[PDB]
């Protein structure tokens, strides 16, 4: 039974470090960002979405300047999931992942503007800010369990 | 008339264009590919898969031999999207977006014997393989189409 209980103490830990790995990972807005979506006919979608930050511990924030079909699949179903991979391209592998549900929606606002801020400090700064979308954190994991 | 022939034309080219950087990222392997997959709940998954093969312009093989959620989520609704990635010391290389559908989940046949001899020749040479997954290959699109 205590066996049982020290195993959670730990996965409790195990939780933090992938919390505090997934801020680290996506405040640093790698160009190697992605989000994955889906409509509701199950057609999945994949877009590269690096400006972004992650808000305390169970919110992220996301300018939407391009994204169309991503946008409306948030829209329409509003699961979805970030990944943030790191590679050497030869062995090396490391990153995270988000798993997400649209939280809101916003055109103003100082959500809207200091992700409009962040914008403005990247090289889509040109790029008219659309959107300002509010995410709910599901899950942690890490790149790849694989036992 | 000679809109719709010149613009009949275009795609073709097109086509040919996406088809062949699709099949040369593809089958290169890189370690930054990935599989995004969604449940009948649209929960949708993405994963590392890189031991892949296209055959001509309409088939990706997949070896599996962990991805158990993916696997799931393809035996639920059937669809994915494939995205390879590369990116040089956080600068964008290249990449392509390969959307799919399952066709076929085998243990035995010509592309079960063919992606098994390309994971032998892989780090993951002593996985088991579990399943040859075969995908119809339902679109192919840029990395991003941001204008
Ligand atoms: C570089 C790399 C390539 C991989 N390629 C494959 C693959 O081709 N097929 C497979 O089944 N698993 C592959 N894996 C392992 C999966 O990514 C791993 O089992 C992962 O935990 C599956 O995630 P899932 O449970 O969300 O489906 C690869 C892992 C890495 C790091
Ligand atoms: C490195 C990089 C970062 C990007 N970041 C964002 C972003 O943060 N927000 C956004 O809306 N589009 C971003 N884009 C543009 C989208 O990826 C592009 O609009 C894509 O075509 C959208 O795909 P979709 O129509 O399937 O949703 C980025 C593109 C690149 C290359």
């Amino acid at each position: 039974g205590m066996l049982e209980s020290v195993r959670k103490e730990w996965l409790e830990i195990m939780d933090r470090e992938l919390l505090e790995k997934a801020r680290s990972l996506i405040n640093a807005n790698y160009i190697s960002t992605t989000l994955s979506t889906v409509d509701r006919n199950y057609e999945v979608n994949i877009a590269v979405i690096s400006v972004l930050e992650m808000i305390g511990d169970d919110t992220i924030i996301c300018a939407r300047f391009g994204a169309d079909k991503t946008y409306a699949n948030l829209k329409e179903t509003g699961k979805g999931v970030f990944m943030v991979l790191l590679t050497d391209n030869d062995k090396s592998k490391d990153g995270i992942r988000v798993y997400v549900e649209l939280s809101a929606d916003l055109q103003e606002g100082e959500y809207f503007d200091r992700i409009k801020k962040r914008l403005d400090n990247t090289t889509y700064k040109n790029f008219p800010l659309k959107n300002c979308l509010v995410f709910k954190i599901v899950k942690i994991l890490p790149v790849s369990l694989l036992r």
